[PDB]
């Protein structure tokens, strides 16, 4: 109890409780289509013409209005008034328009799904929980067990896993210290192939193996140097002259990572040989990222509680690598929050 | 597409897409009960002692730690750092602590219920809605008739409503020229009789009536000029010298205000008398108000879909009033958010 800063710490409370408003209020654009339908009209749409197009009841109105003038202070549209109030782009919903050279609206669509975002209400049963993750407690089942028997879910994790693939893989392909003197490279986790066919059409004669289980890549064909092949990352990854792992490290526990990563070893050094790992995943660096980065990395650290996974700082993941038998490793910026990290058996 | 300032708009995006786990892990702290913990320590809790308390499994301890790190940095708890990691409350913590004189853990509480909170997933089906609430579209019936059926709900709403209370209450006990000359009171929406009793206590010989829903005010005694009447706000209020509404008006669209302002100035105009309406609620002022607060205000505003409510301007309140036939009005400050309004037939 103090004087009129009460008040104030009042202001910030009531900022946490409702912040849940600033996701649903960004969920309610993408799913009205308002980016697309501003970007279509080529020009600041008046608010008459938005509810026009939107076919709301008169009596919402007012309502679109309040929620159009929330977004915009939030930084997604930016506010004309002439003879009307009208609603412009941002870069920010530029990023949320179809067919804009990087698209992220279908993340907002996986994210902000009911039952997945709605499972942090359970953080406190999770954190009573020796073993489940924050899905396996309120899905009933692990997540990819989840994806395999919920085909729409299945959708929508990889239309949002897509949507910043394009820029991911072109940073990776242009990586020629990845790639120089590789003859093979298994893509552990690999998906449906998005980042071996670019890395295919850039390296033609390079043998690129999608490794991932069995029901995602079930009917999947190949071709020419591209195979697919279903498996347990856990149990046998192919051998290959290089692992690579991207988005993998961070949906799992410090102990799972290490059977994973014993399994990569494994992989690169069969025969002999002595081949690489590398990483694609978020490196946390208070000291060297500008804060509003770092900030976001610790968000999407949190956020990891959904599958025990965490998003690491370089002393976090240097005690992986020497714990799964590593010798030295090498971190380099790759694109936006990720880094490019190859470890050497 | 432009040049990195789509890094800085992915950030912006990435901080609403995941804004819901401000909220989550808010309540995540209540209901672990750390505020109270911390308070109960005297002293700021190490990380060792903290999760020795809580009896969380040794797998969960660092997400213990990264949960109670992001609500730090969002201003919960101060780390103080010598030969461990320490936690102390905050001035918006202690907000959190039970018996403090402010305590608004229930509101917290009461609104992040998954059922009402999630509702807010469903604003595309209600901006199509021309009559129905969010709450209407969610809960399958109104909010009042849902919290009659629904005890648990009802108690956890009456809880919410009781948490800042007092000091609203008590400001305006101390505002004489409200009850100067009264003889009696009606307080619409009163509730349980909180506001009433306060009243009461402070004024012995007014007469203070407390009508609400007939659910909300059967088995209550009342005593000495403290009575209960149950009806229907819409269909007849009381006759008395003044009416009082605390956090009514902002719960509905201006048709139905204008209906309840109408049964109001009939209660007040009786018998030839000429008596007042006495309005607690917001009152938006952007070019007055400090940012901060007005930031709040225009939140609580767009929060209100849940009953098609709205945190009303200076403007807004005038057209209501003098469409429902009041002469002139009076706005004064009461305490923290909120207003007092005087309205004159
Ligand atoms: N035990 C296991 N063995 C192999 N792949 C697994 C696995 N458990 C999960 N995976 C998978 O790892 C994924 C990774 S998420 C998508 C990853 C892909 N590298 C990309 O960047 O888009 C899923 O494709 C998933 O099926
Ligand atoms: N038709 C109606 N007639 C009378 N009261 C009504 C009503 N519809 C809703 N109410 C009520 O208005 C409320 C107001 S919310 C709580 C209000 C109270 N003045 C306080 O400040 O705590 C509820 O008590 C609710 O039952
Ligand atoms: C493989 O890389 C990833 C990266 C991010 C996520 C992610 O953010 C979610 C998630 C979190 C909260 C939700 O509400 C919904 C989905 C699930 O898997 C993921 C996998
Ligand atoms: C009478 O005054 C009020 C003031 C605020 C609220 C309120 O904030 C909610 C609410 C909003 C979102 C939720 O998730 C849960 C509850 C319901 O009724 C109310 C009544």
């Amino acid at each position: 109890r103090k004087p009129s800063e009460i008040f104030k710490a009042q202001a910030l409370l009531y900022k946490h409780i409702y912040a849940f408003i600033d996701s649903m209020s960004l969920k309610w654009a993408v799913e009205m289509n308002i980016p697309n339908i501003i970007q279509n009209h080529g020009k600041p749409i008046s608010l008459s013409n938005l509810v026009s197009i939107l076919q709301v009841p008169s009596s919402k109105i007012g309502n679109v209005r309040r929620l159009m003038r929330y977004l915009a202070h939030n930084g997604f549209f930016e506010i004309i008034t002439k003879e009307e109030e009208s609603y412009a782009l941002t870069v920010a919903s530029e990023l949320l328009v179809r067919g804009s050279d990087l698209c992220l609206a279908p993340m907002v669509e996986c994210v902000l799904d009911p039952t997945l975002s709605g499972s942090y209400h359970e953080l406190k049963k999770w954190i009573y929980e020796e073993d489940l993750t924050l899905f396996g407690v309120t899905l009933g089942s692990g997540f990819w067990d989840f994806l395999d028997k919920n085909p729409e879910y299945n959708t929508s994790f990889n239309d949002a896993m897509a949507s910043d693939s394009k820029l991911i893989n072109l940073a990776l392909r242009d990586c020629d210290f990845v790639f120089d003197g590789l003859e093979s490279i298994v893509d552990v986790g690999g998906g449906t192939g998005t980042t071996a066919k670019i890395i295919c059409e850039t390296f033609p004669k390079l043998k690129c193996i999608v490794f991932d289980r069995p029901q995602v890549v079930e009917n999947l064909s190949g071709s020419n140097n591209l195979t697919y092949v279903g498996g347990d990352m856990f149990t046998s990854i192919p051998n290959a002259d290089a692992v690579l792992l991207k988005y993998i490290l961070h949906n799992w526990t410090d102990k799972d990572c290490l059977r994973i990563l014993k399994k990569c070893k494994e992989a690169v050094t069969n025969d002999g040989k002595r081949g690489k790992v590398t990483i694609i995943d978020m490196v946390i660096d208070k000291k060297k990222d500008e804060n509003q980065v770092t900030q976001i990395k610790l968000l999407m650290d949190v956020n990891m509680a959904c599958l025990n996974g965490k998003e690491r700082n370089e002393e976090e993941w240097k005690k992986l690598f020497i714990e799964a038998g590593f010798q030295h490793y090498k971190i380099s910026p790759l694109t936006g929050f990720l880094s490019l990290i190859e470890i050497y058996p």
